[PDB]
């Protein structure tokens, strides 16, 4: 009846509730392999099979529909779309095509697309692409974040005020709390602004840390693992950013929580050839600069906001040079010191140097004069002790009267 079901359903409910259709031996069949053998048996005799996925136009002329569940990996369970179907409808990589599918004829090998119900959560009626929309400022609306899973969200709203559509960069050494900071920020998105679309992207990630991430975040989670080829990392990032573009064309506010822009740039460097000072090829950091460069604040309606992690102190010469490039391109900085976290103080934020560009119109009027002086009294603090001056007064009330009573 549906494809959105079979791809996500338990892996063993296919040999229990699908084998009873009369199949030979599903001993060593991959997840997507069996789903193909079930659809190519359910549809053969009078049915109404639905189908959905995200479009990826290849190079020749056609483009398949890929599963967001499989991190956009390609298998037998992909819906084929004819070049002629990319003609009548103005199709661009990143479109969510939902419609009635059909079994292969004789030699097609890929389930083809027939009827097209909704193109990007809407009937085929087309508008203004991202490359045409004006880009005035990151600051229009703000996304603000005495419990426990709010104490790190508290210093986030004080150090680096996030905006509804903003280029964000988190600079953190390994083991400072970055892979756990994203699952902290993502939590406070569906707990404050559930209207926003959420996509978490993890490039060159650890397998067991992917599962922890997807079973904790309220939204879409796509990732690549450190065993997958350099070309694979490119695809997932090329799929997420192109899809998020299609939604922003539809006035929708999208947020991307990218992890490892360095490991993403390290991927592009490996694929894009052709002049390499510091390990990285000079004419290669163009592609990852474009990814991060898309995060804007559309005037015509919409919001693209990427907050990516720029890894430092990896030891590798390459990862060091990648940050040197992005240093100031983003208009939001959130540092994590590997000395505050060293002494088991884990909200390890270098508050002193974590400001945002043009934060004057990102907040309420009566908020700046206190925020600056609140830092002017934290300027001569330091490292470990600095995160003890703004954690004790923070442990009391919410955010407002945090510095009201105690001001001797
Ligand atoms: N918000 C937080 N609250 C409490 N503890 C935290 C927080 N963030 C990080 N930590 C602690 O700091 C450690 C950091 O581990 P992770 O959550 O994996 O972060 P990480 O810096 O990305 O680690 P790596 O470099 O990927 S192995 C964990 O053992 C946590 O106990
Ligand atoms: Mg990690």
């Amino acid at each position: 009846m549906n494809l959105t079901e079979l791809k996500n359903t338990p892996v063993s409910e296919l040999i229990t509730l699908g084998e009873n259709m009369g199949l030979e031996n599903l001993a060593r069949m991959r997840k997507q392999d069996i789903i193909f053998a079930i659809l190519k048996q359910h549809a053969k005799s009078g049915e109404d099979i639905f189908g959905d996925g995200v479009l990826e136009i290849l190079q020749d002329g056609f483009g398949f529909l890929r599963s967001a569940d499989s991190s956009y990996l390609a298998g037998p369970d992909d819906i084929y779309v004819s070049p002629s179907q990319i003609r009548r409808f103005n199709l661009r990589t990143g479109d969510t095509i939902s419609g009635k599918i059909r079994p292969p004829k004789e030699g097609e090998r890929y389930f083809a697309l027939l009827k097209v119900n909704e193109v990007n959560f809407d009937k085929p009626e087309n508008n203004k692409i991202l490359f045409e929309n004006l880009t005035p400022l990151h600051a229009n609306s703000r996304l603000r974040m005495g419990s426990t899973e709010d104490l790190t969200a508290r210093v986030l709203d004080l150090a680096s005020p996030i905006g509804r559509g903003q280029r964000g960069l988190i600079v953190a050494p390994p083991k400072a709390g970055k892979t756990m900071l994203l699952q902290n920020i993502a939590q406070s998105i569906a707990y404050n602004h559930p209207d926003c679309v959420l996509m978490v992207l993890l490039i060159d990630e650890r397998p067991e840390e992917v599962t922890e991430m997807q079973r904790l975040v309220k939204g879409e989670v796509v990732a690549s693992t450190f065993d997958e080829p350099a070309s694979r990392h490119v695809q997932v990032a090329e799929m997420v950013i192109e899809k998020a573009k299609r939604l922003v064309e539809h006035k929708k506010d999208v947020i991307i929580l990218l992890d490892s822009i360095t490991r993403l740039a390290r991927a592009y460097n490996t694929v894009v050839p052709a002049v390499l000072t510091g390990g990285v090829d000079a004419n290669a950091l163009h592609r990852p600069k474009r990814f991060f460069g898309a995060a804007r604040n559309v005037e015509e309606g919409g919001s693209l906001t990427i907050i990516a992690t720029a890894l430092i102190d990896t030891g590798s010469k390459m990862d060091e040079v990648i940050y040197e490039e992005f240093k100031g391109t983003g208009n939001m900085e959130l540092h994590l010191s590997r000395k505050i976290a060293e002494k088991r103080v884990f909200p390890a934020i270098d508050y002193n140097r974590s400001g945002t560009r043009k934060e004057e119109l990102l907040t309420t009027q009566e908020e700046l004069q206190k925020m600056w002086i609140l830092r002017k009294i934290i300027h001569p603090m330091g490292e470990i002790d600095a995160m003890e001056f703004l954690i004790n007064k923070l442990a009391m009330t919410k955010t407002n009267d945090d510095f009201f009573e105690m001001m001797k």
